[PDB]
């Protein structure tokens, strides 16, 4: 009886490797946990992590790749602090398609005048039509979240923001597919969701965007400072950068971002087919054109969800050792998380369970 | 195997980490994959906090939070949370080395910073506290307990006329008991003495929350983080786990009191050799202020003898003793003597020093 976890996870071979190397990394006589950030040994590690980010995503040479502490929510502060002063107005445009872009917009209010570019959504079930976005020509930047982790809304295109600096929260689908980096001013992602373990955040920053940081910006969070120090302004989250490195290498060894995209396709289409042929039994609230490949929320019984049937679904799932499928407090129902490390075989099992559960309970 | 005079983990901690990596206590999941919102992790961050409270005897009116951004994070996080306490937005700073100097410089981004004493010509002492020019309208007074690069350590708590006292304890945190009730904020990067890089522990008096500036990033705002048990966003889960073990090891080895006993033995072994080398090994810090954590010294003369110093480090290395090179901005030699660095380890360093003094002194 081993557990199946529909949440973020490390590939198994990556844990084996961490574990083997833990007391005496590669023969250096020391643990990465113990390694000075000023050592040529750590320099090599951090260098290889930057390199892998650039290779895997195909990051053009006019972008800085930096590794920061603070996580996603750190960047909700760091983005405005670094960038709201791009133009003197200190205005920014925000696109709000879920809980995460909502928090980000709320946070940015501390630093400037935030314009939410579309009518506020009643339910987070779609991306408001980008061609109706009410953009500020004097916005310092336009901000949006690529993948809304709790609501299952994912951008599968790069919106036209009329030449503005585009900033993107990519935390929960980072390196789940190729990305045309050159469309962006800033991309960021906490490593934990998809690309490693908590403690580090990758920030990709166009090289012409440094140098507008507010006075109040903490130095550890200032893109200019961090990029001029190759992420060693202070002590970075060493082990996390190490762990990320090994995950990125794993992505490379698995065929790269393109392979990841193929594996998300398969995984989600498996689950979405079941929903879309359940003739009402499973109800995903997201308009199909905006459905996440990473997080699939749904209800059981009907669109408002049937509490009894959902409890039984979770209870039985727990009984089969399928963990972490409970939908978020704010949405209710079920959520299936399908990151790079969640295998096709895991997902085949969830699917088989859903089909059986349908057979038994659909009146 | 080697011997490192730098921050390390106790060997036994690393053994447990490795033992449990793939499957934390039979739960079927790594601490590295653990959801920060799970009951499994809740146990952990709860255990870690309680060990701090226990090991330093933190009073009840203090919050203990775990944050990202490092000691340097706190260089901003302190003023951002507190410079606004009094409306002038001033802080007094005591600058006794590299780190308090950075801290004082960073704090300029958020208020008017006054350095309480004249600037030292060289970091070789704590300028006497009665000579300090304290501002009664300052929001708080800031100092660095242990200067890692210059070997200058407070062995007392400064009288700041009742001001809110703020103290960077990164490099000597839990090497001794601390009267926490005397402070407004204590903070510490975990990596120097207490664990691994990626978490910073902040001890904050609960009446000092919500004076934070509007510009304070929520994840660094004491109030936000304390009101959420450091679970406002995803915490550095692994770093917290690791630190928890380290504190557990301190506890099992006799707590803050025993570390102080160790720190005394370890450092007096080196300072003994230094002071009786009749000028062969010279330590630049005044005796009354010398660090128990970091021991910087020159060989040959007070200014350092390059040939003797190279040879020292050369031979040290051949005896597998690593990381003894003094910091690039100071030259010479530095022995770091954190908790994890044993009496047996220092014992070998000392033997070497005596014999090097023997083979080379004229
Ligand atoms: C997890 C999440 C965040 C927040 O990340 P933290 O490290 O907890 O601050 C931001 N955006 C998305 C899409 C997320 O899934
Ligand atoms: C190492 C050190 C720091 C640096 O902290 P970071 O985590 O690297 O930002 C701060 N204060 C003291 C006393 C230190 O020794």
């Amino acid at each position: 009886t081993e557990n199946l976890y529909f949440q973020s996870m490390l590939p198994h071979s990556v844990l084996l490797e961490i574990q083997k190397e833990l007391l005496d990394y590669k023969g250096v006589g020391i643990s990465v946990l113990e390694m000075s950030h000023r050592s040529s040994d750590f320099a090599k590690i951090i260098n290889n992590t930057e390199n892998l980010v650039r290779e895997l995503l195909a990051v053009p040479d006019n972008y800085k790749v930096i590794f920061l502490q603070g996580g996603g929510c750190g960047q909700f502060s760091a983005v405005p602090l670094n960038l709201i002063g791009l133009k003197a107005g200190r205005c920014a445009d925000y696109v709000v398609t879920g809980a995460w872009s909502a928090k980000a917009a709320e946070e940015a209010k501390k630093f400037g005048t935030i314009n939410i570019v579309h009518p506020k959504l009643g339910s987070y079930t779609k991306i408001p039509d980008p061609s109706t976005w009410n953009l500020n020509p004097d916005a310092s930047y336009v901000y949006y979240c690529a993948n809304e982790t709790v609501h299952g809304v994912e951008f599968d295109f790069i919106p036209d923001v009329k030449g503005a600096v585009l900033v993107c929260d990519m935390s929960s689908n980072f390196l789940s597919k190729p990305v045309d980096v050159s469309k962006f001013g800033v991309i960021f992602a906490g490593a934990q969701k998809n690309v490693g373990s908590a403690g580090v955040t990758v920030v990709i920053v166009r090289d012409d965007l440094l140098g507008f940081a507010l006075r109040e910006c903490p130095s550890v969070l200032e893109y200019k400072v961090q990029a001029g120090n190759s992420s060693l302004y202070n002590t970075p989250p060493c082990f996390s950068i190490y762990v990320m490195g090994l995950v990125l290498e794993w992505i490379k060894n698995n065929g790269g971002a393109a392979a990841m995209e193929k594996l998300s396709s398969i995984k989600s289409q498996t689950i979405y087919e079941i929903i879309d042929n359940s003739q009402g039994f499973y109800v995903c609230p997201v308009e199909p054109q905006n459905r996440s490949k990473m997080n699939i929320p749904f209800r059981i019984g009907n669109a408002k969800g049937d509490d009894a049937l959902e409890k039984r679904f979770l209870d039985k799932a727990l009984e089969l050792n399928m963990l972490s499928l409970k939908g978020h407090r704010s949405v209710g129902g079920i959520r299936a998380s399908l990151y790079n490390a969640v295998t096709i075989e895991d997902v085949q099992k969830l699917a088989a369970f859903m089909k059986k559960f349908l057979e038994m309970h659909q009146l």
